[PDB]
C-alpha cells in the first residue's frame, strides 16, 4: 500500500508509504506531495496548463490521494509523449530557482533528520552548541557574496549541512565542503548527502561539486584547508573566545580577497590600527555588517546579524607607510 510520483525527468518515482508520515508539527508526507506537484508545475509549463483543469484534495483519505497523485502521474506520462513529438523537453543542466530549492531541501531535510529532537542533545554552553541558519541568510548571503568557478566555500560546523547544499546548488564554486565534529549531525549529514543528490536528480536540476565530512576543523590537516579557501561561512555564535581566538589563527593565513561571513565578528567593526594592537586579525580584515532581513529578530529580540569579513592587507601597508611620514 502505497502513493507514486513520477519524475518529470524520467528518474526513479517517489514512493511514499501509506499512511503517510508526520515530520513535525508543521510538515507532513501529504503536504510535500501537494507541494512537490505545486513545483514540477513551476518546472514544467504544460504540465501545469494540465493540472488546472483541480479539485478536492483531504490528506486523510488513501483514495483522494491517491488520485491526486495519478492525476500527475498521467499528466506525466502525456507530457513526455508532448517531448517525444516536436516540443523540447525540460533543458536539463540547469540550476533549481530559488523557490523550488527552497523545497527541496525542506524535503530532503524531512526525510533525512528523522528524529530532529536528536540534533538538540548537544552539551550547552561548550562549542557544540547547535543552531541552523535560516534558508533566507543564506540566500542573502549567496546574492550580496557574489561568487565564481574560482571560489571555494566551506561552512565551519556544517551540522547536518544544509548550508553547503544551498551554496552547491546555488553557485557555481569547484568545491563546497562541510566538516562536522559532532557524531549525530554528522549522521543526519550522511542521508542529507544521498537525499539531495537523490531529490536534485529527481527533478532534473543540477548542483555543484560539494563534499560533507566529518571532521574537527582546528586539526592540523584544516589549518591548510582554510588558508586555501576563499568563502568562509560560520556559525561561530556559540563557540566561544577560545575557539574564535583559534580560528583567527587559521584566518591570518588567508588569502588577499578571502572572505569570511559569521554571526559573530573576528575583529571589532571600528578597528584602528595602533601601536598597541599592530597583531590583532584587525590590521588585516574589513568587517562590515550584512543588512538584516526585513523584520527578522533574534532571541535578544534585535535582528538577527552576521558579519562579512575580507581579507585586506591594504590596512597594514598604509600603517607602516604612514609611519614613514609626519
Ligand atoms: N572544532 C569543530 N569542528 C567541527 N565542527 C564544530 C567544531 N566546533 C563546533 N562545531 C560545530 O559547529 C556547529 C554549529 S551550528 C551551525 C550549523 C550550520 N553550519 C548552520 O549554520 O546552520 C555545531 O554542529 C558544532 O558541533
Amino acid at each position: 500500500l502505497e502513493l507514486r510520483l513520477k519524475s518529470p525527468v524520467g528518474a526513479e518515482p517517489a514512493v511514499y508509504p501509506w499512511p503517510l508520515p508526520v515530520y513535525d508539527k508543521h510538515h507532513d508526507a501529504a503536504h510535500e506531495i501537494i507541494e512537490t506537484i505545486r513545483w514540477v508545475c513551476e518546472e514544467i509549463p504544460d504540465l501545469k496548463l494540465a493540472m488546472e483543469n483541480l479539485i478536492d484534495y483531504d490528506t486523510k483519505s488513501f483514495e483522494s490521494m491517491q488520485r491526486l497523485c495519478d492525476k500527475y502521474n498521467r499528466a506525466i506520462d502525456s507530457i513526455h509523449q508532448l517531448w517525444k513529438g516536436t516540443t523540447q523537453p525540460m533543458k536539463l543542466n540547469t540550476r533549481p530557482s530559488t523557490g523550488l530549492l527552497r523545497h527541496i531541501l525542506q524535503q530532503v531535510y524531512n526525510h533525512s533528520v528523522t528524529d530532529p529532537e536528536k540534533l538538540n542533545n548537544y552539551e550547552p554552553f561548550s562549542p557544540e552548541v547547535y543552531g541552523e541558519t535560516s534558508f533566507d541568510l543564506v540566500a542573502q548571503m549567496i546574492d550580496e557574496i557574489k561568487m565564481t568557478d574560482d571560489d571555494l566555500f566551506v561552512d565551519l560546523g556544517s551540522g547536518v549541512g544544509q548550508v553547503v547544499l544551498q551554496v552547491a546548488a546555488a553557485t557555481n564554486c569547484k568545491h563546497h565542503y562541510g566538516v562536522e565534529k559532532a557524531d549525530i549531525p554528522a549522521k543526519y549529514a550522511e542521508t542529507m548527502d544521498r537525499e539531495f543528490r537523490k531529490w536534485m536528480k529527481w527533478y532534473g536540476k543540477k548542483h555543484a561539486e560539494y563534499t560533507l565530512e566529518r571532521g574537527d576543523f582546528l586539526s592540523e590537516e584544516w589549518r591548510e584547508r582554510i588558508a586555501n579557501t576563499s568563502v568562509i561561512f560560520v556559525n561561530n555564535f556559540a563557540f566561544g573566545p577560545e575557539v574564535d581566538h583559534q580560528l583567527k589563527e587559521r584566518f591570518a593565513n588567508m588569502k588577499e580577497g578571502g572572505r569570511i561571513v559569521s554571526s559573530k565578528p573576528f575583529a571589532p567593526l571600528n578597528f584602528r590600527i595602533n601601536s598597541r594592537n599592530l597583531s590583532d586579525i584587525g590590521t588585516i580584515m574589513r568587517v562590515v555588517e550584512l543588512s538584516p532581513l526585513k523584520g527578522s529578530v533574534s532571541w535578544t529580540g534585535k535582528p538577527v546579524s552576521y558579519y562579512l569579513h575580507t581579507i585586506d592587507r591594504t590596512i597594514l601597508e598604509n600603517y607602516f607607510s604612514s609611519l614613514k611620514n609626519p
